[PDB]
């Protein structure tokens, strides 16, 4: 139903705010994105940057995959990310998320015409 592309987006991109400034970014933001609807994410990461900057890492430095493939790159600079992981005192439908916030270099898989992110490998 959703394209890889567009999954990658809804899971991956928050243009709206510079870096989480709330220990609750995590919950609201799983939440928002529809990452609980059916059961709790374990892990995402959400990163501050604009489309434009995280499409262009398509284009950037290939390195391998975590499983091999060789379509992903790792943006040349660090960008603002917030990781979220499900928390010991999670439990669907009440889940609940600690959120890291950092700088950090990413990894994307990218596919396609045009050539975009579709997976967001172990960011830097």
């Amino acid at each position: 139903k959703e394209t890889a592309a567009a999954k990658f987006e809804r899971q991956h991109m928050d243009s709206s705010t510079s870096a989480a400034s709330s220990s609750n970014y995590c919950n609201q933001m799983m939440k928002s994105r529809n990452l609980t609807k059916d059961r709790c994410k374990p892990v995402n990461t959400f990163v501050h940057e604009s489309l434009a900057d995280v499409q262009a890492v398509c284009s950037q430095k290939n390195v391998a995959c975590k499983n091999g493939q060789t379509n992903c790159y790792q943006s040349y600079s660090t960008m603002s990310i917030t990781d979220c992981r499900e928390t010991g005192s999670s439990k669907y439908p009440n889940c609940a998320y600690k959120t890291t916030q950092a700088n950090k270099h990413i990894i994307v898989a990218c596919e396609g015409n045009p050539y975009v992110p579709v997976h967001g490998d172990a960011s830097v």
